[PDB]
């Protein structure tokens, strides 16, 4: 059941990174899991540093909250920033120093697809407001796989493309009127793009919504809390209907409420 976002809860901390490379990262579960994985499987990637290659996998959530992975994946290309997602058994991530998105099948540990996001800025061209080479942000919603980015054609405004999750073909593209480097991050719920105003401020809000079904933006003012004052990653999981985030070394979730 879809609808408009009207409320975001307080962040709930599941794990605190004790590593020296854990200030920024991405952690996720598969909204459409495939055998032998389940909806409990969790993946973690610390992304501070160069040559980011390790992906920690946890079959059980207990293993995840205790920090003991059941398997470790070594990525075929070094990874960039915090925008990656897992979907349909594959990790989708951006190759370091490129605009290339890579589909990495987790079970076979092989690359199934590689595609340049056409015209996408990369490596600090159109990042989110905190920088960190966040130019390219993948997203999964109820409709499948998306990528959030910007281009010179769009003059730095957020662009959205719906992707074939198997071939990474661009199926459709939307150009919004929201400057990407002016927001802290973004995520998609039920075909609507939502942006967060600040990654550190105490008075942060979800401040814009762009509906791909109509091609229009609207103002929002929903309180959004950055408890640890450096939210480097905010994504939406459509199966759990929660936000997943990585705030200054803390892997957190946010409850949400949708309308209609
Ligand atoms: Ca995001
Ligand atoms: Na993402």
């Amino acid at each position: 059941g879809c609808g408009e976002l009207v409320w975001v809860g307080e962040p709930v901390t599941l794990r605190t990174a004790e590593t020296i490379t854990g200030k920024y990262g991405v952690w996720m579960r598969d909204p459409k899991p495939v055998y032998p994985y389940t909806q409990e499987t969790t993946w973690r990637i610390d992304t501070v540093g160069t040559d980011v290659r390790q992906v920690f996998e946890y079959d059980l959530i207990s293993q995840f909250m205790q920090g003991y992975p059941s398997k470790v994946h070594i990525l075929p290309r070094p990874l960039e920033s915090t925008g990656a997602v897992v979907y349909n058994g594959s990790l989708y991530f951006q190759g370091a120093g490129s605009r290339t998105v890579i589909r990495y099948d987790l079970k076979t540990e092989t690359v199934k697809a590689e595609k340049e996001i056409p015209g996408a800025g990369y490596h600090g061209q159109y990042p989110y407001s905190w920088g960190g080479y966040t130019d390219i942000d993948l997203a999964v919603d109820e409709n499948g796989l998306w990528v959030i980015y910007s281009t010179n054609q769009a003059k730095g405004n957020i662009v959205l493309s719906k992707l074939n999750p198997e071939t990474l073909e661009v199926e459709q593209t939307w150009e919004t009127n929201i400057r990407k480097q002016s927001v802290a991050n973004a995520f998609i719920i039920c075909g609507t793009l939502y942006t967060v105003s600040s990654y550190t401020s105490a008075d942060a809000t979800v401040n814009f919504a762009y509906d791909t079904n109509t091609g229009t933006s609207k103002y929002l003012d929903i309180p959004f809390k950055n408890r640890y004052k450096y939210n480097s990653m905010i994504d939406y999981n459509p199966l759990e209907r929660k936000l997943f985030a990585w705030d200054n070394g803390h892997m957190v979730t946010y409850d949400i409420k949708l309308s209609k």
